[PDB]
């Protein structure tokens, strides 16, 4: 027993809210994509709107609005990428 017990509790969808992820600009990148990809398919796959800071902003936190639904994926998307490297090894080979 890690997680769970979620529930749900009564509650209208007839709105629309916004979370934040903090993270660092190192990460910002993985996110984004080598050239710039990564973000897109983020974008649509949770069709959120995703706002990343500029690299010399002192923000590090992501910006995710949409869809209760939509904003989780890319919160849990983008943590899990940032986590990662959290636990990194050695030099990330490719």
């Amino acid at each position: 027993g890690s997680s769970g017990s979620s529930g749900d509790i009564v509650a209208r969808l007839q709105t629309q809210a916004s979370a934040t992820v903090a993270i660092p600009k190192e990460h910002h990148r993985f996110v984004i994509g080598k050239n710039g990809e990564k973000l897109q398919d983020l974008e649509l796959k949770t069709a959120t709107k995703i706002q990343i800071p500029r690299p010399d902003d002192p923000s590090n936190q992501i910006k995710i609005t949409g869809t209760k639904e939509g904003i989780e994926k890319a919160r849990h998307e983008v943590l899990l990428i940032s986590a990662e490297q959290d636990k990194r090894s050695g030099p990330s080979s490719g």
